């Protein structure tokens, strides 16, 4: 397995889910039962989203958006009133890739936090996300296409399902894109949840780095039959991603 140092933070990519990041996610309008209220919060961006939008950030790319997407939200969401839809307006994007900074801190201006709130919301849009406190969508599935037919990217995206290869034909997947200096949007399921991220490097130990899309909460090296990150954060369950693992690989530009 060849060593390859973790490509997000070799461009300080760190996104998370909350503030400034949700700031044009749709505020939660209702209580759960049996939950603690999250009216007039911003719904997370998921972290599907965060993911996606973190290797987005790495290529720059696109420039211009190409194709809306809408959607309507399930009517078993407890967290808004039905029907709801959303729209994205992704065929009008300039996206300014110098206002959609590599992280966020703070003290960036509102143009900039609105410019990386504005990709999360049209990412999440992209994939019909279920947004709530937590917020959830299928995934790969939904990524690899959105990334193709609203965001303009190579016909080389392509998803990759685990059970489709042997280990040793899933791992030589992986480090090839790595080679290729190109991060891989992941996604597994675990007891109680599943979670997407970002494998963006190698350690030669048959190991794994992993952005986990929570900020740079428990980041780090991980073997994907181990995808245990200790510290949670927003829609993490209860960690432990190793089942049904799929895998969006071949993501560059046109």
């Amino acid at each position: 397995q060849p060593v390859v140092k973790s490509l997000l933070n070799s461009k300080g990519i760190h996104y998370n889910q909350g503030n400034p990041y949700n700031l044009l996610t749709p505020v939660i309008e209702k209580v759960k039962p049996g939950e603690q209220s999250f009216v007039g919060q911003h719904a997370a961006t998921g972290c599907v989203a965060t993911a996606t939008a973190q290797i987005m950030k790495y290529h720059n790319y696109p420039n211009k958006g190409l194709k809306d997407y809408t959607y309507t939200l399930s009517s078993n969401n407890p967290y808004f009133n039905h029907p709801k839809n959303l729209f994205a307006a992704i065929s009008t994007r300039q996206y300014n890739w110098n206002n959609i900074l590599p992280t966020y801190s703070g003290r960036e201006s509102n143009v900039q936090k609105m410019a990386i709130s504005e990709l999360m919301a049209d990412v999440g849009i992209s994939v019909d996300m279920d947004y709530g406190p937590s917020s959830g969508s299928a995934g790969s599935s939904r990524v690899q296409r959105a990334l193709k037919e609203n965001f303009g990217y190579n016909q080389s995206v392509h998803q990759i399902n685990r059970s489709d290869f042997s280990k040793q034909d899933w791992e030589a997947q992986i480090d090839k894109e790595l080679s290729q200096n190109q991060p891989v949007y992941y996604q597994g399921v675990g007891k109680v949840g599943g979670h997407a991220f970002v494998i963006d490097g190698a350690d030669g130990r048959n190991f794994y780095h992993v952005n986990w899309g929570w900020g740079g909460v428990s980041d780090g090296f991980f073997r994907l039959d181990a995808l245990n990150p200790s510290a949670l954060g927003t829609g993490g369950g209860a960690g432990g991603f190793n089942g049904y693992q799929s895998a969006v690989v071949g993501i560059k530009p046109l």
